[PDB]
């Protein structure tokens, strides 16, 4: 099966046919990209926040407005897929979303409210394709640049009525229900210790400073917990690679940073009238961010690797969080350079499963964002900023949309795209729930 | 070959499955889908600035979030294309487009500078496809809720160096190397009679009052020559419906108002903080529009019953202008309406297509737009609004793109969808440009 080898424009823009992507009809390559055979392997790729808009940001300045991103646009299978969740008392629909109703619909197959993760509205507990996938036998990994605790990674692992509750005391406090010491599973973390996935790497070491209230840890640091439950930790690059190998009987945990891991590029925030009265922006690298910390791509590098050993196959999600948190943040420079980020990690998983041939890859977002691609003369209420691309043109972002601190979240449905046996389920309007669905039918789970 | 008979949520949105919109395997289905023979006719369909949110908003408020659109959501070929227009100094990208410049993109094949129609940077002339199709000896049709004058309809028929240039009295001002008696091929509206589609169907009878300047017709006015020369003009629904043929002997000419033809939907304009300090919103039937007004749909169902006389095939264009001009008034019910309106006439493209068997239907925009949903408690600086929809919740739209009376485009890349012969030639990332030589293959043109 073909991935699309090439779809930048295939010459002068300006003259006719100069910035067609297609060198011919299509019918074929589609044809032969359609298979139904079983998925050996499924890799499940989170931008963020990452909408159209926010990829068009990124191509247009990384790439250019004709360029093509190696990973992110090679995709054949395309789709749009609506994210709304739910309002928890009327079970309507809420039209915009958060990170953990979200990916508690794709790893759960079930809607639910904001906030919630892996609870349906009436705070039920349903199995995740994770937890389904290492029943069946199946190799499991969980790659995040978010703090592990934080929604995208934790919906795979963890049961909670609240994304907040990160550790024994914010669990307690916020999740009397799940909390270890009334009778609950636990806070995330410690459900994310006994979910027990072969592979785990991201950010989050601060909570594992905490101490557990009860159970057979009691009065013991989660860290000390994970070491005595035969967990191998690594806290950089070099120790990442040392590792060898990754199963039930040495589970891999990296803790790359105490909270979020930090972000590659450095730019001002966008500001008010930002684009007339400031001078256009050229992207830096982060000054702040040390070598040794791993990238997503090397995280996604070395999990393949771990993970590939088993047999029956493996699943693994791949989590570049900071698309949306820079977003968040009016953060061009900083947006574009995690989106810039996951495009490196779809890369080493599209060449993984072009070369196995079993592989189900999947690339998409958990919902849109605020960032607006708007014309360089804009006037605009909200926050700006003018950019130099990679044409040699300056290009403006907007983000208008928030008065305070944080931009926020859009329910427009958004792109979907996939490579591999199955890849077909992922085509026309579906919804995020179907991917659930598309996932265990792959695999064959249950 | 099939189309998505119903992708709305399949049961109990809150229970698991509840809200998937597949029900089963779509790999089958998907290779039923793919056919690489000719396209006897082609029916392109544009939603003016009808970008991913503004589809999602439509749905979300006339369909309830899990619902369906029976035409716009129903094409089983998805796929992302990018729109970015040219600078017209500069020959570089310029990544926020216009109608003038995206709709020359795909009727021509060439990339062009904002304003321009059917003209490239050099202000060469291109062939359009209809004129194309034309040649070819194929019925043409050409039809627009908006000014038939206004950028997408004159596109298909007029070469200027501005769109301003609706009539011989603008085109002396502002495109002299234009105009008729400078010896240029003439205004918009004397190029559009000159062209002489089969069908021509849209408002703009204001410029139709002027006389031209130089040419055969001097002193008369373009009403007066288009009946000169063996135009049927047809001005509300019952005139148009009596119409029995529509050929090079006999064109049609509709126009149905003197500038845009009415809006479909009422609904109060948009506000600063208008979704906290205002009424949620129920849009209203416009109380203004006649009956006699012909919709979207019925211009469109005509033009099919016209057009698909010719043995040798047909092809029309089928243009919904009102979603972006109410997406520029930030009048979110103008614009799902129009929305409601573009789907509609999809419909009618669809069944016709579904059981002629070798027609090519497309729908996409121009380019994308303002309009965002948004969080219903949500503090934006631009304009709010709080719609009641079909859910029984609340939706909350958001434009906060500009200060000035109008509300902007945007860059972001935005979905195009196909059914029939050679609809694989949308499907994963292209260019607007793409789509002039997909249209222009399937039809065997050249
Ligand atoms: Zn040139
Ligand atoms: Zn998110
Ligand atoms: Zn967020
Ligand atoms: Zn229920
Ligand atoms: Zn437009
Ligand atoms: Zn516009």
């Amino acid at each position: 099966m073909p991935v699309l080898e090439n779809r930048a424009a295939q010459g002068d823009i300006t003259a006719p046919g100069g910035a067609r992507r297609l060198t011919g009809d299509q019918t074929a390559a589609l044809r032969d990209s359609l298979s139904d055979k079983p998925a050996k392997n499924i890799i499940l790729l989170i931008g963020d926040g990452m909408g159209d808009s926010e990829i068009t940001a990124a191509r247009n300045y990384a790439e250019g407005a004709g360029g093509f991103f190696k990973g992110i646009d090679a995709l054949p299978l395309t789709g749009q897929y609506t994210h709304y969740a739910l309002n928890k008392k009327t079970g309507k629909p809420d039209y915009v979303t958060d990170s953990a109703a979200s990916a508690t619909a794709w790893s759960t197959g079930v809607k639910t409210y904001n906030g919630a993760l892996g609870v349906d509205i009436h705070e039920k507990d349903h199995p995740t394709i994770l937890e389904m996938a290492k029943a069946a036998g199946l190799a499991t990994g969980n790659v995040s640049t978010a703090e592990l605790q934080d929604a995208t990674p934790a919906a795979l692992v963890a049961h909670v009525t609240s994304r907040k509750c990160y550790g024994p005391s914010a669990t307690s406090e916020k999740c009397p229900g799940n909390a270890l010491e009334k009778g609950g599973k636990g806070s995330i973390t410690e459900q994310l210790l006994n979910a027990r996935a072969d592979v785990t790497l991201g950010g989050g070491a601060k909570t594992f400073a905490e101490t557990a209230t009860a159970g057979e840890w009691q009065g013991k640091t989660l860290r000390e917990q994970a070491q005595a439950r035969g967990y191998q930790l690594v806290s950089d690059a070099a120790s990442l690679n040392s590792v060898t190998e990754a199963n039930q009987q040495k589970p891999l945990l990296g803790l790359f940073a105490d909270g979020n891991m930090p972000v590659r590029w450095l730019g001002p925030k966008a500001t008010y009238h930002g684009n007339i009265d400031k001078p256009a922006v050229t992207c830096t690298p982060n000054p702040q961010r040390n070598d040794s910390v791993p990238t997503l791509a090397q995280m996604t590098d070395k999990a393949i690797e771990l993970l590939s050993k088993n047999e029956k196959g493996f699943f693994l999600q791949v989590y570049g969080a900071s698309i949306d948190k820079q977003d968040h943040a009016a953060n061009p420079c900083g947006q574009i350079g995690e989106t810039v980020d996951l495009d490196e990690a779809v890369q080493r998983a599209l060449e993984f499963a072009k070369k196995e041939g079993n592989t189900l890859v999947i690339v998409t977002a958990d919902h849109a964002h605020a960032s607006q691609i708007v014309a360089p003369d804009t006037k605009a209420p909200g926050l700006t900023q003018a950019l130099n691309t990679k044409d040699g043109a300056v290009m403006v972002m907007s983000y208008g949309n928030s008065e305070e601190d944080s931009q926020e979240h859009t329910g427009s449905q958004l792109r979907i795209a996939a490579y591999g046996p199955h890849a077909a389920n992922v085509v026309g309007l579906t919804d995020q729930t179907d991917l659930f669905y598309t996932m265990k039918a792959a695999l064959g789970l249950k």
